């Protein structure tokens, strides 16, 4: 009652072109002010979890999917393909690659049994899937050892069912009962838990083919020609001594990224396994199937300075006799030395120190996007993102990530918004995890 009010007005902010199964659940609940940090369950252990398939309906069975099997795997990225996307005259469809999930289902300790899914007991079609990952957090000082949920589908048809709950209460069984009980998890719409909320925006690489895709408008009293000139990017990319990432700079790298990275009071804390592996793909993809792109700069002697990375995740265009296809680059880690020698992450001229190399380096992220064949570059707000969105011309993209944390409570964590929507220039983010 005295939630719903808290709860619209944060809705009505998130406005953009009665919860009966949550209300039962380990989460902060809206009114919630937190007042110490921690677990909202008192701690169980494996024991009290029961190892039995949670009761579906008639028609439908338990299926855990192997990654590594070609058959599984292909009744997930279709599954996806076709329904991962609200509207069925969107013009777009979600393009999930068997490179894709090869990379975000197969990471460090990842369990076949923990990428769950539905299938009909006649036909095998899989229905639904709902998938996890074992990370540990770093929510705000304190380590949290938990899970990334990610990728939930309920078939477009069985929308409105109250399976989501059944799938969400399935992937948490299965996961208390390996000494695993908190999460974190990422979506577009308002929930009871809300640590922070981040803001997407767009850096138009090749206008032209967005506008005429429909994917970007056109502002009033412009040229089509006017915007061609202005996101016109260079072929080669700025910054000295940059390069890829071998395997030879990994011991370096994780250092730099883990020590930029122990600012933000929320961070995924790496392990150099779980390093190697969302930061360097498949052993030779070609350009047009190649998931995530990590690039570095050497400094002349032998030194790592900074480095960036990103992921691909295309689209499908539907209606549209020129384009079939609209290549999208998100923005994911990075790190930097910029502002390491100055004692104040907030301090006016670190913060210039931090800015002008971050400007330099995700410049550079753009155009060896463009040259990775991409359409248009996607950022968050999180981290310290704000710092160069405005001035890499980062179009505001309409569309919020709200942050979320099962069985934990948090106070807000900074996500790079003012009150009023905008991009928190003086404050950034403490916001340092990046959900897929
Ligand atoms: C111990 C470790 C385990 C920890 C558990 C971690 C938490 C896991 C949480 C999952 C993290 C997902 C993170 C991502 O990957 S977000 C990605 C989800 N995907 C999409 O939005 C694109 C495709 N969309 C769909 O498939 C939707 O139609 C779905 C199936 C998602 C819901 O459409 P539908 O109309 O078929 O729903 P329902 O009738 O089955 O179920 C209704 C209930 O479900 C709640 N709902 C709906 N969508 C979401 C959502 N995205 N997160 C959390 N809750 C969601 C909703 O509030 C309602 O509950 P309540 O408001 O009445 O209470
Ligand atoms: O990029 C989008 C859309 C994204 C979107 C939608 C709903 C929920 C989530 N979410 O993460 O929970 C979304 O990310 S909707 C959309 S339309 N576009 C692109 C687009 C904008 C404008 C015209 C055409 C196409």
């Amino acid at each position: 009652d005295k939630a719903k009010k808290l709860e619209n007005l944060l809705k009505l902010l998130q406005l953009n072109n009665d919860h009966k199964f949550w209300r039962t659940q380990p989460v902060k609940d809206f009114d919630e002010k937190v007042v110490e940090e921690g677990p909202i369950d008192k701690p169980k252990t494996p024991e009290d979890i029961s190892d039995k398939p949670l009761p579906l309906l008639s028609s439908f069975e338990w299926c855990s999917i192997d990654v590594d099997n070609k058959k599984q795997l292909e009744d997930v990225f279709v599954l996806l393909n076709e329904n991962y996307v609200e509207d069925r005259d969107a013009g777009f469809r979600f393009n999930y690659t068997k490179e894709f999930f090869n990379w975000a289902l197969k990471s460090p300790g990842w369990k076949k049994d923990w990428h769950i899914g539905v299938r009909v007991k006649e036909t095998q079609k899989l229905v639904a899937f709902i998938s996890a990952i074992p990370v540990t957090l770093g929510v705000r000082g304190k380590q949290v050892p938990s899970v990334e949920i990610n990728f939930l589908c309920v078939h477009k048809q069985l929308r409105s069912k109250r399976l989501t709950p059944v799938l969400i209460k399935e992937i948490t069984r299965r996961v208390n009962k390996c000494d695993i009980w908190h999460a974190l998890y990422t979506a577009g719409i308002v929930l009871p838990a809300p640590v922070s909320t981040c803001r997407y925006t767009h850096r138009p690489l090749n206008w032209k083919k967005l506008y005429e895709v429909d994917f970007t408008g056109l502002p009033d009293g412009h040229t089509e020609e006017d915007m061609i000139a202005e996101n016109a990017l260079p072929a080669k990319t700025k910054t000295a001594g940059l390069r890829k990432l071998k395997k030879e700079d990994i011991d370096q790298v994780f250092e730099l990224f883990k020590r930029y990275q122990s600012r933000f009071e929320l961070i995924q804390i790496f392990t150099k396994e779980e390093f190697e592996h969302n930061f360097i793909g498949e052993e030779s993809l070609p350009l047009d199937k190649q998931v995530i792109f990590s690039y570095v700069v050497e400094q002349p002697d032998g030194k790592i300075t900074d480095f960036f990375s990103f992921y691909s995740l295309p689209f499908t265009i539907l209606n549209n006799t020129k384009y079939k296809d609209l290549g999208i680059g998100y923005l994911y880690y990075y790190a930097t030395d910029a502002d390491f020698q100055f004692k104040d992450r907030f301090d006016p001229k670190a913060t210039k120190a931090l800015k002008t190399r971050l400007c330099e380096l995700i410049y550079d992220a753009c155009i060896l996007a463009k040259n990775a064949n991409m359409d248009v570059f996607n950022a968050l707000t999180s981290q310290d993102n704000t710092l160069f969105l405005d001035d890499l011309k980062f179009g505001p993209g309409d569309g919020f990530l709200n942050f979320y944390l099962f069985n934990y409570r948090a106070k807000p964590i900074t996500g790079g918004l003012n009150p009023d929507n905008s991009n928190d220039i003086k404050r950034r983010s403490n916001v340092g995890v990046v959900m897929l």
